[PDB]
């Protein structure tokens, strides 16, 4: 019924795209974050559209419209694999078009794990809060090894959910996210909180070899992803065309803040691309 | 006798203001044909002086930029013991007297600083002493980051008391533009005086104690193979700075003199000021 594509585990996920008038000048592939999915990208989309890209994005496993029990997943690589697949794709539909990457929290390290699989063949990418740094309370041999021997007896046993009013200082937005029936709002299940952990950890290994160009959007207010992994991600990646903005007291979601800080991102990636899609 | 610079051309001859303690120094100015969209002073760093800022400057005054600068005291062609200063705020106060003048002849105009290494603290500390006064701020590795104390007692009885001349190969990867500052009659490659690292250090700490009330916008620029300003300054200085308007780029191996580097690092730094000013001249 709905667009759709069929992932190697022979699972359904829910495909959005945004397609230009015109012919494309580049491709887009948008990656969300834990808990929610693509139709909260709706008018970042349009934006990039609107610059005769063709957006494409699918809800990760687990996530929005596609399949999977909610906020669970084999392995963390299942998220990268399948992003590959669809830029692999639409590739193929679009032969020579430059393939760019726009990620926000957990979507932000499966951009930088896509990125550093296929090292020069993304032409690059905009990480808005990106996941890349555990609470090093959270990440000690002992909290592992009790998270894990937890997994083992209770694997869906929930954290607890969080304060929803940490993602923005945007109250409409706060509201809007608490009654999207898409977004998972359960706490992390325990199975899943190692998994994040194995993303992080894979980010870290990655820095030194990820060479693709990037944007990466940072509120100093953030207290999902802290705002000294955005400062790391600056100095460890490789990548000769990097550059780092901080909205100060913004949180989280900086694409659904105030808007003063929503209508500077959404500049801010406008520029960006625009300037990298010219060099095509 | 008329009044020379240190390498004896009468200051009547050349651009030149006098400073609050009497003291004349060089300007330069880079007018644009039409009338300038906005005001943008070029504070220099250590050692170097503001004829090093011609390529910059001209970029600048393509956007109807006025451009304007001065050698900083002790420095270049404007008076003073060499790279000796009696407080560092005396730069911050001679900056502030020429902004001022630029502003009455131009009023309405929106100013810009632009400043390089010591040449950023002063723009940092220039900025911070007149909140809401400047439109924005471009940082090419700025001076944020540092018992010297007992020889600045013993300046009294060594004052020509130096730290080692750098190494000028530690300043850019470009072999051209490293042999261009070793031959420069202007730049003074001695080194760093006692007395001096002494106010550089006041610099540092004044500039660390500012941060909090900085509001002004701003672009840094940072190599992270800089041997004189450590990059953990910069990403001290994004997250320190209370403005609202802060942008880092960050140049993979690059060396100090950022607008003087390998030709991709220049070509990239000049189109990033070029592009950010530029958003915030249309305004
Ligand atoms: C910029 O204008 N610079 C002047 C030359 C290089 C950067 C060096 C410098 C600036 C500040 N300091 C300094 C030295 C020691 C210390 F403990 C603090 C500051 N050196
Ligand atoms: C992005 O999609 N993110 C950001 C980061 C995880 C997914 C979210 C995060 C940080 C801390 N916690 C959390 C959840 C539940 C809990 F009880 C305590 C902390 N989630």
């Amino acid at each position: 019924d709905l667009p759709h594509l069929v992932n190697a585990d022979g699972q359904y996920l829910f495909c959005r795209y945004w397609k230009p008038t015109g012919t494309p000048k580049a491709l887009i592939f948008v990656s969300h974050g834990a808990g929610e999915h693509s139709g909260r990208y709706e008018e970042l989309a349009r934006m990039l559209m609107g610059l005769d890209l063709l957006v494409f994005a699918h809800d990760h496993v687990g996530h929005g419209q596609s399949e999977g029990e909610r906020m669970v997943v084999s392995d963390f690589h299942v998220f990268v694999r399948d992003v590959l697949q669809h830029v692999d794709s639409m590739q193929k539909d679009y032969p020579g078009l430059p393939v760019f990457l726009l990620g926000h929290s957990m979507g932000g390290a499966i951009a930088i794990l896509t990125a550093a699989e296929r090292p020069g063949h993304f032409a690059g990418m905009v990480l808005i809060s990106p996941l890349v740094l555990a609470n090093p309370e959270s990440a000690t041999t002992f909290k592992v090894l009790a998270a894990k021997v937890l997994n083992l007896v209770l694997p869906n046993l929930s954290l607890g959910p969080i304060d929803s009013s940490v993602l923005s200082r945007n109250k409409t937005e706060v509201d809007i996210y608490n009654s999207d029936p898409l977004i998972c709002r359960a706490g992390l299940k325990v199975c899943f909180g190692i998994q994040l952990l194995n993303a992080v950890s894979r980010v870290e290994r990655a820095l030194p070899k990820l060479t693709v160009p990037f944007l990466l959007l940072q509120g100093s207010a953030d207290r999902l992803c802290d705002s000294k992994g955005a400062y790391l991600l600056m100095e460890l990646a490789k990548s000769q065309d990097k550059t780092l903005k901080i909205y100060e007291g913004a949180y989280h979601v900086l694409h659904k803040e105030l808007p003063e800080v929503t209508n500077s991102v959404f500049h801010e990636i406008n520029m960006w691309v625009s300037q990298r899609t010219a060099t095509a």
